[PDB]
């Protein structure tokens, strides 16, 4: 039947709000799924959204009907600053043009090649110095990890890294951490439903907007400088490249290459290339302290394959199935972006005997794919075996979708995977982790779950490995 997926009856404007717990959107949605099935319709305030739970529904839509589900839906807190500009939250021609250019420009600046691998290895060296600098003292690893991660994408988009002592750099990192935290709280999820009123009201969301505003202001300041020092012949970074394409297109009235898309696209990458990787690393170390046996096996593999002298290199991954399994399990357990970024159908679509009118938003519940009990034996526990066969070799999974899938999937996945492996490996090779508390008492449940999955605050010490 040409019918929209089934779902609970919505009330005018508020939608299904009375049937949802904004502090736990994910659980609220999965519960509703228990009654209506894997594919259902929900009304987040006035926003009608088709929810996709489980591997099959998600893959069937985003991959089997990729083009139809390739539209970009909204994320209200982020659209407040982006407003449809830039590569992430853009649609149609704007997105195709910005995405093609971004992927190309990233590769031209080392992504995938030896260039960025070297940059990551150097930055990891700096992270190691910094952790040695704590003298084994108990610390909050949060900004040690974010400063390192950020410098990778920062050297690509800005021309070079930030000094670890640059206070403005810490400030930008605080803004990123804060925005991801806000969109993961109940107020952030309430904003997803009622932004029409809430953006004009006092409250936590206003402080969230200022963080985005500070990030935009910073990007706009970096662009100006690049502009007044640009060598049309020798671009220094992503910004230069984009400024050059802008000049080339100065004659195309319909060009997507203009200042606003440069500021928004660069901001997209600065944030995207920072907080996601940083949050995964942070959750990862907490999971390893909770499971010493896994850290032990990681240490075994690192000592055999890499040893204690040379810097780990990306190709080492081919020889380390356990480590590769652990990183996969960390991303699977962490479920950093539990509901992906909303997609939307480009045109009237037919999906599993259901009807989805053009423009309909879609929520691919990645978290439900990473925990599909039909793909992982103990979906609720942290267990690397989930990514190993009986002979202890690495085993892929069609349900491993932390980067989502399809036409608007994460094109930073390559950089991210290189970062996760090189940082997790280089740190583990140099230190054993010591929990400020007892393994049995470490809580790995998340502190917040909304747009992102935020792990609980913790402290730890990095103890060197020598004797
Ligand atoms: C552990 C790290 C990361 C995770 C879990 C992650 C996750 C995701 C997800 C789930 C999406 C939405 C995909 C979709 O619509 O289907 C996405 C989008 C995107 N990611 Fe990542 N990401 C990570 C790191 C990166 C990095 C390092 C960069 C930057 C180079 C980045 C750049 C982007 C961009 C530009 C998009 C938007 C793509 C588009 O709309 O066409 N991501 N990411
Ligand atoms: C481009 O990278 C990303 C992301 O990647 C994965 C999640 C995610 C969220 C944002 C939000 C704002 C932004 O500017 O960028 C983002």
């Amino acid at each position: 039947k040409g019918k929209l997926p089934p779902g609970p009856t919505p009330l005018p404007f508020i939608g299904n709000y009375l049937q949802l717990n904004t502090e736990q959107m994910y659980n609220s949605l999965m519960k509703i799924s228990e009654r209506y099935g894997p594919v259902f319709t929900i009304h987040l305030g006035p926003r009608r959204v088709v929810v996709l739970c489980g591997h099959d529904a998600v893959r069937e839509a985003l991959v089997d009907q990729a083009e139809e589900f390739s539209g970009r839906g909204e994320q209200a807190t982020f659209d407040w600053v982006f407003k449809g500009y830039g590569v992430v939250f853009s649609n149609g021609e704007r997105a195709k043009q910005l995405r093609r250019f971004s992927i190309a420009t990233l590769r031209d600046f080392g992504v995938g090649k030896r260039g960025i691998e070297e940059r990551i290895q150097e930055e990891a060296g700096f992270l190691i110095d910094a952790l040695r600098g704590t003298g084994g003292a108990n610390i909050d690893p949060t900004f040690f990890l974010s400063r390192t991660v950020s410098n990778v994408i920062s050297s690509i988009v800005f021309g070079d890294r930030f000094d670890y002592k640059d206070k403005e750099f810490l400030s930008l990192l605080r803004m990123m951490l804060g925005i991801f935290q806000f969109t993961s709280t109940s107020t952030g999820q309430l904003y997803e439903m009622f932004s029409s009123v809430m953006k004009h009201l006092p409250g936590p969301q206003q402080q969230a907007f200022q963080l985005l505003q500070g990030l935009e202001d910073f990007i706009a300041k970096k662009v100006e400088h690049n502009q007044r020092t640009l060598d049309p012949n020798s671009p220094r970074d992503f910004i230069d490249s984009f400024l050059i394409r802008m000049q080339e297109e100065e004659k195309n009235p319909n060009t997507e290459f203009y200042l606003k898309n440069l500021v928004m696209t660069t901001l997209n990458l600065f944030i995207g290339g920072t907080e996601t990787v940083s949050t995964t690393l942070r959750y990862g170390f907490l999971l390893l302290m909770k499971h010493p046996e896994v850290e032990a096996k990681v240490h075994e593999e690192i000592d055999r394959v890499i040893g204690k002298n040379r810097q780990p290199k990306f190709e080492d991954r081919a020889k380390m199935p356990y480590m590769e399994a652990v990183i996969h399990e960390i991303q699977r357990f962490g479920d950093v972006i539990p509901m992906s970024l909303a997609r939307r159908v480009k045109k009237d679509t037919k999906f599993r005997d259901f009807f989805l009118p053009k423009g309909t938003e879609v929520y691919p519940m990645l978290g439900s794919v990473l925990r599909d009990p039909s793909f992982f034996s103990n979906p609720q526990d942290f267990n690397p075996q989930h990514f190993l066969n009986e002979k202890g070799q690495f085993k892929k999974s069609d349900a491993f979708v932390p980067f989502s899938i399809g036409k608007r999937n994460c094109f930073g996945e390559g950089l991210a995977r290189m970062e996760l492996f090189l940082f997790f490996t280089t740190v583990m090779q140099n230190f054993r982790l010591k929990s400020s508390q007892s393994p049995k008492d470490i809580d790995v449940s998340p502190k917040h779950v909304g747009f992102a999955t935020i792990p609980r605050n913790y402290t730890m010490s990095f103890l060197p490995r020598h004797h």
